[PDB]
């Protein structure tokens, strides 16, 4: 079953990837809202905002992890 | 052969995490510049380059990936 | 009991440790930020970079460090066989 097992590393690091893609993307927007915003009040809902939303996608990576090693333990028996 | 397969996948791992570690000192400078920086259209530039800088490294992790899938289809067979 | 399910926990964990990296890190980069509207002290915005820089480059080297336990780990496995 070997073939199996590794089409599914090669998805998860596909996964990780792309998180890490949504990440980048998600403090490059952080770092250009804050540079042109003054108010800090309103610059702190844009980080808030941007945290939640990290925290969001760091947690749907932590699931498909847990599917892809549940998977793992099926193609196991 | 198992073996060939598992060394082609901490490959990859090392391979992701470079990529991460590229972006967080892109990161690090963008933020070290804004914070230099007060004219926004020099800083907007600067957001720019690590913008497509960020894509290029993600585009060439992309094709690692792809490149680890080709491979890993040879070895099974 | 295979050797190759054995081999694959091994990669499920080290995605895992890499995951956790970019998880800490991403808390290092939205702290920066935040911390750099706050202040207007360039040497104190600078050593908070500087911090932040040593702490994201032990976070890095701790990753490489397990990806060197699992390749490692996984060679062991290699002779040991079902």
């Amino acid at each position: 079953a070997v073939a199996d097992l590794q089409r599914l590393n090669i998805e998860l690091a596909r996964k990780l990837l792309e998180a890490v893609a949504r990440l980048q993307e998600l403090n490059i927007d952080l770092v250009r809202k804050t540079s042109e915003l003054t108010d800090e009040k309103t610059i702190r809902e844009e980080i808030r905002k941007v945290k939640e939303e990290s925290k969001r996608i760091v947690e749907e990576a932590e699931e498909e992890i847990r599917r892809a090693k549940e998977e793992s333990r099926y193609i196991a028996d």
